[PDB]
């Protein structure tokens, strides 16, 4: 019908506003570096907070002993327990338990949340355990990974800046999250001391360098997105005090808050933000991260349903319901290669509650996913490139000459389980780099990286008991 061109008009503006020509990506990468410097001198209201992590020395390998970690993410939390054995034996025993965070605890009271966590820890610690031992008369020490922006005050203390993703708990901003976790643990009451507080990007970069000494930065691409890297302490103007022996400092960029007029946004992006739980915050992250991609697709699919009767002559009711299309569902449809888009069709039936779908409609749906997933992955690649620019690792020496080896640790369901996203990410990154510098850059999955990473940092910062 003539619908067909009204539908093409919509898809045309999507392609047009989501366009990321590499020329635009280089400009975005330059913008990201400018913001990393604005954040490092603590310019007022800089988008990138560039938070000093108090981690001046990353894991070496010569850590030994029994140490726990608590890993609080946007969707789940883990209770980890490792037994380290030096540079030779490394991780001798590992035990972990992962729990999904009940949705109400992302938006209730802080006591409700930390009591829920602490109680899962208390009962996990009692499953210990013949393989892990702690000298007699000692306290167990814990690494705390906190996947939200924290203004740090010591390796083990820090204030909450704001929540992100789907969390919004009153009365917790400004408070010390380790103190909040410790009272929960005494209400439990377990004798445990938190010796390291780290963001999940900072923890992933620790866990990553424990296995590969070439890790210079870690990027999370999961339910949220953020990045951390190793900066030279003498490159941080906002720094006060003695610099560290090592001369380095791991910076939590908090790059989801990146905003820039160069970012290719659309009305679907403004609508998502206007109805988000944190309006105006984390602009960049809402173009990239797993909490948001599926909802961008739903909002594009809904305009087509209405302006092009794409799914019938009445709009399916479920398609008007926010967050009904998650990002894993998007990923399942996007990877269907059956001649008639049979699986993508089955998902649309469940998600929209229709009985059947056209086959033109499924190709448009699949094209809508491709437009959304690829603007997110190309932009994430521009960010990684910016980090490399800031490390002077977008260039290759010079004479020629030994090339460096620079590893990036990645974690998150987007990078780990969304295959076209990861591919587009790495091809764009390689293409921003050059066949040359590219050969020196490694991108690794650093699974469950944040927790052992926190556990290891909690160790090098023990009270020796
Ligand atoms: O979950 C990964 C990232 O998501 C961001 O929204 C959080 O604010 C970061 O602290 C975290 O590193």
């Amino acid at each position: 019908e003539e619908r067909r061109r009204r539908a093409a008009a919509v898809i045309e503006e999507v392609e047009q506003r989501f366009s990321t020509p590499t020329a635009l990506l280089r400009g975005i990468a330059d913008a990201m570096v400018e913001e990393m410097e604005r954040g490092l001198r603590a310019d007022p209201h800089a988008p990138l907070k560039m938070l000093i992590s108090y981690v001046d020395n990353l894991p070496t390998g010569d850590e030994h002993g029994l140490f726990y970690a608590l890993d609080l993410g946007g969707t789940n939390f883990r209770v980890i327990r490792v037994q380290l054995g030096g540079r030779e034996k490394r991780v001798v025993s590992q035990q972990y338990e992962e729990v999904a965070i009940p949705p109400h605890l992302m938006v209730g009271t802080s006591m409700e949340l930390f009591d829920f966590i602490a109680a899962e820890l208390e009962s996990f610690v009692k499953t210990e355990g013949e393989d892990f031992h702690l000298p007699e008369g000692r306290q167990r020490e814990l690494g705390f990974t906190f996947s939200f922006p924290v203004h740090q005050t010591s390796i083990s203390s820090g204030t909450l800046i704001k929540w992100t993703k789907g969390f919004s708990i009153n009365g917790t901003v400004g408070e010390d999250v380790v103190a909040e976790l410790s009272r929960a643990m005494e209400r439990q009451g377990l004798d445990m001391k938190v010796t390291a507080l780290v963001n999940d990007t900072v923890g992933t970069l620790a866990g990553g360098r424990y296995v590969d000494n070439d890790v210079a930065a870690a990027v999370i691409l999961g339910t949220g997105t953020n990045a951390a890297y190793v900066e030279h302490a003498n490159a941080i103007p906002k720094w006060t005090g003695l610099l560290p022996r090592s001369g380095n400092m791991v910076i939590n960029m908090e790059w989801g808050n990146f905003k820039s007029e160069r970012l290719p946004r659309s009305d679907y992006d403004n609508a998502l933000d206007f109805e988000s739980l944190n309006p105006g915050e984390q602009i960049y992250e809402k173009m990239i991260s797993g909490m948001y991609l599926g909802e961008i697709v739903r909002r594009i699919l809904l305009k087509l349903a209405h302006d092009a009767s794409l799914f019938g002559d009445v709009v399916p009711t479920k398609l008007e319901q926010r967050f009904i299309l998650r990002t894993p569902d998007m990923s399942a449809m996007h990877h269907d290669t059956s001649h008639d888009l049979k699986h993508l069709g089955a998902k649309l039936k469940d998600i929209l509650g229709v009985a059947d779908t056209s086959l033109e409609a499924r190709y448009i749906t699949l094209h809508v996913c491709d437009l959304v997933a690829e603007r997110g992955a190309r932009l994430a690649a521009a960010g990684i490139y910016g980090i490399l620019k800031k490390l002077g690792r977008d260039r290759v020496p010079s004479d020629g000459s030994q090339k460096q080896r620079t590893v990036i640790a990645l974690d998150g369901g987007l990078y780990e389980h969304y295959k076209k996203f990861r591919t587009c990410l790495e091809a764009t990154l390689a293409d921003l780099l050059g066949e040359e510098a590219a050969s020196s850059v490694v991108v690794k999955l650093a699974n469950d990286g944040s927790g052992i990473g926190a556990a290891l940092l909690a160790a090098s910062h023990s009270q020796y008991a």
